[PDB]
């Protein structure tokens, strides 16, 4: 696998790259494609490091496990949070060491635990006694973070139940080393982080009474990507860390950003393959069984230069595959392209029976200017960047 990365100067932008690939795809098969700005990921990481230099991020692989993304974040210095064996195996295959991997699945299966012990991944979260006994039985070197719930699916245990889990762990001989919590992005009620940190210090207090050595705090993945959202969270947690979890306590603070890094770095272009007048219904060449899976649980722009209520459906035509129930479009025709921005998270899925084994092409770009900065930080020289080939864009 080689990633060819087109370098852009100061005269060319993402609208130009899209126009170029829409021209080439026209002209050829006419597949959906993504464009990935890899310098936007590198900028997300130096944003992290400016605002919260002491919190080490562990990338949530499930957000986007495309190997060019994982290799860039590895070369920038992230850890990785994995929620299956095959996520852990993909990260180890790229050369990440097991000490930079945490196993965060809320329902761990015995063979995932025993896989983790077999490959040396020791750090894992736990919120319940039955998972605790699975870990004890199958992983003798496990280092466990107790996962506390947060009032913002939802995971994590109550504070009352953590006293009991600590007693069980002592009896089962599990090393508890820390606490984890998570707050939703969408929770603009930043005070929830106060009660979370207070609950965590309470667990680090009780666990020290039991004889555990607590040295890791994970504050979760509630980061959208924007500088302002990250600076809001920092404004709330920073004084409480300064105080409950100071410099020199030897307590390492980590987070699990995912969408933070990739969501706004990728843009998707799809074409219209069918058209039905009811108001118009348009069928596109990508759908819920490909890049728009997240619809099951971001505004279309017309690519070409009187508006009707329109729906967009994917290419399966099946009842689940309605991607935009109604928006206002011009009347478009088969073969016309629609462009969706902020398509980097929960979208890079594998070819499968359900998409007839087809997935969009992926094209990568960076500004010369973001590249110069990687060069000057020493990262383009790292063996973790060996598969990337950077050249002035056509």
């Amino acid at each position: 696998a080689n990633y060819s990365v087109g370098l852009l100067d100061e005269g060319t932008n993402l609208g130009n790259v899209i126009d170029n690939y829409v021209y080439e795809h026209t002209l050829t098969g006419k597949n959906a494609f993504f464009v990935g700005d890899l310098g936007k990921i590198v900028k997300k990481h130096s944003q992290w490091q400016t605002v919260v230099a002491q919190i080490k991020p562990f990338y949530t692989v499930k957000c986007n496990s495309t190997p060019a993304v994982l290799e860039i974040l590895a070369a920038l210095g992230t850890g990785f949070a994995c929620s299956s064996k095959n996520e852990m195996a993909l990260v180890q295959e790229l050369g990440v060491s097991p000490e930079n991997i945490i196993f965060t699945s809320p329902c761990k299966q015995v063979s995932q635990i025993k896989y983790a012990a077999k490959v040396g991944v020791n750090i894992m979260t736990c919120d319940n006694e039955i998972e605790l006994k699975k870990i004890a039985r199958n992983h003798p070197n496990a280092k466990v973070l107790l996962h506390i719930a947060t009032e913002d699916m939802k995971f994590g245990t109550t504070l009352k139940n953590c006293r009991h889990l600590l007693e069980c762990a002592k009896e089962l001989d599990v090393q508890i080393i820390g606490v984890k919590f998570h707050v939703s992005s969408a929770c603009k009620e930043y005070q929830v982080y106060v009660h979370a940190l207070s609950d965590a210090r309470c667990v680090f207090d009780m666990a020290g009474e039991f004889g555990f050595t607590m040295n890791m705090l994970d504050i979760g993945g509630g980061f959208t990507g924007t500088e302002i959202q990250l600076e809001e969270v920092n404004h709330v947690i920073s004084p409480l860390l300064d105080i409950y979890f100071p410099e020199g306590s030897g307590i390492q603070i980590i987070s699990e950003p995912g969408s933070y890094y990739v969501s706004s770095a990728f843009t998707l272009a799809v074409n219209i393959i069918a058209k039905k007048v009811v108001a118009f219904v348009y069928y596109m060449n990508d759908g819920v069984y490909g890049s728009f899976a997240s619809k099951l649980s971001t505004i279309p722009e017309v690519h070409k230069k009187p508006l009707f209520t329109s729906s967009l459906w994917g290419p399966s035509c099946d009842e689940l595959d309605q991607i935009v129930e109604s928006c206002l479009l011009p009347e478009l025709n088969v073969g016309d392209w629609l462009i969706f921005d902020n398509m980097g998270a929960d979208s890079f899925h594998e070819p499968s029976a359900f998409n007839d084994f087809q997935r969009p092409a992926i094209y990568f770009m960076m500004s010369f200017s973001d590249w110069y900065e990687m060069q000057d930080a020493g990262i383009t020289s790292d063996a973790m960047m060996k598969n990337f080939f950077f050249a002035p864009s056509c």
